[PDB]
């Protein structure tokens, strides 16, 4: 699988579908799958981290892809529940020689905020 | 799967193994599958950040079992490459009646650390 | 010192003043000082936090003075080392009967990102 | 005012002393003062953050103060009350060529924590 024009066995076992990236955003799509799932049913956070980790650096590496992209830190917090395909946008906020600074947000059906993100990313 | 005294469809897709959890801390180990791994074949952050969730949480609902855990956010530090298999272990910084700190970090075979995570919890 | 419906100490201290505060936003202003900048000059990020945190919270506690909110956990991001007065804005994202959570960001003058922070939040009610 | 090497006017202003920096580790403590409080009394988290950014950059320039550090993000727990002198005590976790990583924590005369941060860090050289 094409993810963004690099090859993600992770990403490719999440099923997790590239539809954009470039000037300055990038936008993924989970669909759902009882593999993914939480203790509660519901999408677990670790598989939201996972796309939007993958977003998160897209968001940087779609003005730029001959640029390598790796991430630094973290943040993520969980609104509320995500259940059904979900869809993940991201924003590059600021991007210099060396660090880029990036955010998304991931989305139901119902475009209800399921959980947010903010990350740092080394430039190679 | 038992992970902890509950199913997690996620965490078996993953393959983490629970070893140990209880008096505030919890330990979880990830074997190597190609199926997880990152771009230049390091094992993908989101693998990382989703069973250092599980482990963080479990440091929790270790002590008390017969209690609810929802993750409210998670910061995470990406400080060297994961290969082979990882070892996860957590700790509970403090709790409470509603809320939970606790913190975690990821070493492979050779000690090293891989990356580090703190996480705010709602007790259910 | 008023500050959307109560004093505090330490904000009073750092000379920065309220600009808004309903409807889940808020809005803050830090004057230039010298009592409150860095060594390389610029204005420290310590006071940016500052700022910051005190304004995350106002964006839940304008929809209601009625309610006490204690921040859990604050993440902020260093873009642009900051100078001259520089405006605060926030807005709550979600807000839950226990649990809120906001984001905000600082700008200078020049209206360049400074930094940029991610709060949760107790709401003591 | 000596900082470890420099004067960082904000810090002199929250009246923060210095305690060590060496080998990956460091140690600052804040006297109480009525001017660094919150609104239900307790020390004001910015105030935390600011000693604890501080702080946690010592740790990495105490075994070169040779070099610069600068803050890129930094996340902060608040998990008690933070009330008379405080002590904060810091760690680098890993130094890179170009990034450091590092944590640290608060503790009240009691011993008990008060808040706990981590912090990603640019070096300057």
């Amino acid at each position: 699988t094409d993810f963004f024009g690099l090859t993600i066995p992770f990403m490719q076992l999440l099923g997790v579908v590239p539809e954009h990236s470039g000037n300055g955003t990038a936008r993924t799509r989970l669909p759902a799958r009882a593999d993914l799932v939480n203790s509660r049913g519901d999408i677990h956070g670790g598989t939201l981290m996972s796309v939007l980790d993958f977003t998160l650096g897209a968001a940087i590496r779609g003005d730029t892809p001959e640029v390598g992209v790796a991430t630094i830190d973290m943040n993520t917090s969980f609104m509320s529940p995500g259940r059904g395909d979900l869809v993940i946008e991201t924003r590059c906020l600021r991007r210099g020689a060396s660090i880029a600074f990036c955010e998304g947000e991931i989305r139901d059906s119902a475009g209800e905020l399921v959980a947010k993100a903010t990350a740092t990313f080394k430039i190679i």
